[PDB]
């Protein structure tokens, strides 16, 4: 559905690389329609992106001039410097998609609006699994984003994962759930593998089994019309190994730790922004 | 090049062991150890400044402003003033010295005691008027006693929490590891030696490896074995979270000390 | 100073420990890579191909390793050792020194198996660790009933080329396993966590890893070159009111010291179990 | 060596600290009991009658203590000190050295009050503890703005007769309060608990109390006469595998060390609050 | 009277400092310290027995049976064999020695390192053939380096848990107290001195007092004050229960060691 559209990344780190790789693997954009810029790009990222077909430049202004959709994939405190640098180069045609945690549409529009009125701004929160086209993305549309800009954004990010529109005031909470969530999963998978190794499994097999168990269970829940508590009941046979293991999770307050984590990440996201303003 | 001190012993021993500085090219302002090594010693902090090209400030965060008020009139355009004082900001030094002559060349250093065996961890930040070659000279000199790299000043608190306080974390761990060896039947001297050799060897393995520390943990924990059993008991006590707590607590205290220096 | 540079070394097992020792010995230059042979069941291991790239001879036949070797290291999971000793017992010759690195496996259990084939097998029990790969291992050994005096000296000379090495009574080896055998894994865990702490406080992860590892290496070296107690070095570096003593307090409040005692004890007890489960 | 045996000493307050110092001074023989006067609101205290039996002069009038004294100790609850200084400020003479043992009460707050009456009051701030009663106190002092050089020496000579004594900067006294000021109560608590442990394991309570107190006295003396770190002495006395290292493990698992850090900190912070609540 | 050793240094230093024994009347089987004090030294454990009247065994619980098998033929009717070896029961000593001559006079001692400054805590139990005057002589000799009293042998495990391990508890407490002093701003050397002086003074106050330790706690905790605030934080961590745990753990380990000696 995207024939001539070109995409740019300001930033070439973990998230920009994941999105660019997922977009190209999706085939929704020709790789040569993608440009990425950063001032000191790691030579291994240069090599991988070049082999992918992505165009590269140190000059953010070239990315702006190449792009129709412009992703801001720098650290949150870098956003206002970027907006000052490129603000005079924003055109009517641009959609500016901020991926930065915490950074409000309001703050981006106030910077850009000093240069040309009505910047079209979308704020999104995604996660690194876009790199395997299983990301979880939400976006909120800015004051001057045309209704079709949101639709275009959704169609584009839907090619690398789940994607849905939210009110901007949910994004910090999403950040604490699906933005940080992969790190919770990787922590859990490392520990589950340690557990399998303690009970006699080779590490390589433990890592594989644990990751496959998690992927399968998550897919079961997504494809099920059932409450996760009901799936827990379905697979916990009376007197069995699983309900014994669930008891030891409950005794250490397992559930409360995950709630603590979502809360901690969301709150930190709010604090950082309140320091930015 | 001449170097002066006003952690002081550790760097002078490390420098001289490195052969980067002759001992006598170094004046100071513990005394029998320095005099033995060949280090000139003087009580009058003013003599140290007149003698030196690169001037280290190794005094408590409380004794820096009084050191600067004393020797401020004596700083020349040639000097590089390198501050290792915990929590003393570049701003508070420049502010004091600028009253005497403008554009003082100031570098803030965050190093640790293992420079004394030339295995320190050092970062430095360059001040307003430090020329580019001043920071290159600093890196070259401090690289002779360990790792050295440049950082922004606003990361020195974090570095303090990690490699600044780090050796104390390790000394604590080695004392406890030795208590464990002794509980299980080892003589104390053997337990201390083995535990310290295990930490050094593991740190070197990581430093020479292109591998994540978790990957090295994976590689050495055989299935069902003694090591994975022991890792589990570490995990059940929240071992990892305590070390995060420590880096955080030391970094945060350093920010409080920077606040006092800036007031 | 015994001459051993021309002798042949075999490993039964081609895993992490065999790789580590073979790498350390060849990097020390004390043995030629073609003097080393290793046998293993599974060849599609990363360690089998690493041995191959070093120039070590690889084979699936344990007898061939035994016939090649003068010094024979046993570096397989413990419960495997009786099946190995049954398989190769008839191939042990008078020239062989058998060096068991199998954790928990006692000299007695080895000598009992091997004695059924030839009397007076020369056996040495070894406890070492993976940092021999960077020539900073921590190794202890105990000599068996028929080990000659020069066997112990040869073992000490060889293993000193890749780190600290000293003779102990056999009844210490289980505690050594809990301390320096498992010790590197405690250190890797600590370094991961310290780097997470550095990242929490604003450092890039690569720098935090480097700084934390350098801090631990340097502190460990300081202690080894000091004649001082680790508590004295802790005292010497903790300035009044400063950042370090504040961090040490939060370590103490979580019982940091007790966790490391708990770990040494747990590893040592598990090592004792593994022997008892064998016997 | 200053001569002070004939001088007169007053205490405003007749509580535990006044009793302890008066007892310690008289037991050291450095002052005559009739040279000491103490004033207090309530006379039906056990400490008032103990002072009486020692031969100390007791009175309800703080002015009379001031007129009697050359050295004047303030040993009342802190919030009382401003009302005392208002009451007796006009009676301070040039001969007086005022020695405040009120915890937290700063030299500044005292000098400000007393300066309204006569300029240059000679003030010393003291932090001591109850074991001066057995001449084993731990005392520090800081000299005020108008304290002569000999005032500090006189104070050190006097307080050294009842224990350790040294001069400090005033900004250490709050931390000293948390450590050796409160320290005896930590020790009494520990001794009660250790004796309960002895009773649990079969000892009669009287013996357990004696053995535990003697163990602590002896260990403390060993440390003071050693040039060694307490961790080194801990190492020296903990035999491998033995009873002591097993007990030290259970101490560590409850975070014993952190509780004592917590206590010093809590006492020091409370002392800082009490000054701030005053100011 | 002649005394021999085969904790050994601590008693010999304490005895000689006490003037109860001339240094040369003592033979032993750390070496420069003893030789300096005037203590005869010999490698051959047999020479020590021939020299001595009262014979101390200061070796690991593991090295006692081999010491007894060595010198057993040399024990005479005059000897009192005093064992300080941790966990070695009177029964296991008498059993070994009785093979050589019947009725060996054996005393089991539980003392601690502060005998080196003559403030030890010692209990002793008399063996099957120890005459009444043997235990009186023991009490008189050990009273010169600290407290000494007789107990039943089945209380020595408890005493071990309390005053045997006690000094290690105190060294640990003094290190932590000093960390606390340092955290709050004190120099380390001052913090160590003050904390040790506070413990010594408090222990002496209790020893000289006719008062319960809780009464002394009450007497020194002023209402609302710094001390009662600090006691509360001790209570919230279960401080008292940890010390009970410690005495129990050391006593129980001593019973396990007695079981090994008796097997
Ligand atoms: N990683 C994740 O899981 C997620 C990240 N995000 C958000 O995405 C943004 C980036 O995250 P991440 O990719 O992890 O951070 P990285 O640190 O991995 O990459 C940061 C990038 O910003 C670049 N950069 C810095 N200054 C400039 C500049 N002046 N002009 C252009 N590029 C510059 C860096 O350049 P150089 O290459 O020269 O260093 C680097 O390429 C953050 O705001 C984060 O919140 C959102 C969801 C999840």
């Amino acid at each position: 559905y995207f024939q001539s559209m070109s995409v740019g990344f300001i930033g070439a780190g973990q998230l920009a690389f994941a999105l660019a790789k997922g977009f190209t693997a999706a085939g929704v954009l020709a790789a040569h329609k993608i440009m990425a810029s950063s001032p000191d790009m790691d030579l291994a990222t240069v090599s991988a992106l070049r082999k992918m077909g992505v165009k590269l430049t140190p000059h953010n202004k070239e990315t702006v001039q190449h792009s129709d959709v412009l992703f801001l994939a720098v650290k949150p405190h870098i956003i206002p410097f970027i907006l000052d640098e490129i603000g005079a180069d924003i055109e009517d045609r641009h959609i500016v998609v901020s991926c930065a945690a915490g950074v409000t549409i309001s703050s981006i529009e106030k910077k850009l609006s000093a240069f040309r009125p009505a910047p079209r701004v979308i704020r999104c929160m995604t996660n690194t699994p876009v790199v395997v086209r299983e990301g979880a993305t939400v976006y909120a549309t800015g004051t001057h984003a045309q209704v079709e800009d949101g639709r275009l954004m959704e169609q584009l990010l839907s090619s690398v994962g789940f994607c849905t529109e939210v009110e901007e005031d949910l994004i910090d909470a999403v950040t604490g759930l699906s933005g940080s969530g992969p790190a919770y999963a990787f922590t859990a998978l490392d520990a589950l593998a340690d557990g399998g190794v303690k009970m006699g499994l080779p590490r390589r097999l433990a890592v594989r089994l644990g990751a496959q168990a998690l992927l399968g269970a998550a897919k079961m829940l997504l494809h099920s019309e059932q409450h996760p508590g009901q799936l827990k009941d379905n697979v916990s046979s009376p007197g069995g190994a699983t309900i014994h293991a669930l008891h030891v999770l409950e005794s250490g307050g397992f559930r409360s730790l995950l709630i603590n984590a979502v809360e901690a990440s969301c709150i930190r996201t709010r604090e950082l922004q309140s320091m930015a303003d």
